[PDB]
C-alpha cells in the first residue's frame, strides 16, 4: 500500500520521520495484512495558507467515501 | 492533516474501516501533535492493473523524499 500524509509545515528530523513511518507501517500491517516491503509512505508539507487546494482536490471530492471525515468544513 | 491510503482490493466492512481510521488517527496525533477534528482519512482501492500509474505519479518521483521506501520496484 502507499500512504500519503499531507500536513502543515513541521520540524521533523530523520528520527522523527522514521518514528512516524514505523507507527504508520505497523497500523497498515495489522489492519490490511500487508508486508513491510509492500508499504511506502510519503509526507508532504503544505504551506500555512494553502490548504484550500487540498480540501478542493482531496477532501471535498471524496467527502462521503472518506473513512474519516474532516471535522471542519470549508465550502463557499 | 489529510491521510490517503491506497491499496489493492480487499474486503472491508464499516467496522474495519473505522478501526483503521481510528488507529491512523492516534498515530497522527502523537507524531504531528494534531487536533483530532482536523484529521481526515481516505482509503482508495486500486486494481493491480492501475498500480503502475500510482508508482509513476506518486512513488517513483518522490522516492528519495519518502519517509518510507517500498521494498519492491516497478522499473520494468
Amino acid at each position: 500500500p502507499h500512504i500519503d500524509i499531507k500536513c502543515f509545515p513541521r520540524e521533523l528530523d530523520e528520527q522523527q520521520k522514521a518514528a512516524l513511518a514505523a507507527d504508520i507501517t505497523d497500523v497498515i500491517i495489522r489492519h490490511l495484512n500487508s508486508k513491510d516491503s509492500s508499504i511506502s509512505i510519503a509526507l508532504q508539507q503544505i504551506q500555512p495558507e494553502s490548504w484550500q487546494a487540498i480540501w478542493d482536490a482531496e477532501i471535498a471530492p471524496q467527502m462521503e467515501a472518506l473513512i474519516k471525515k474532516p471535522g471542519y468544513s470549508m465550502n463557499a
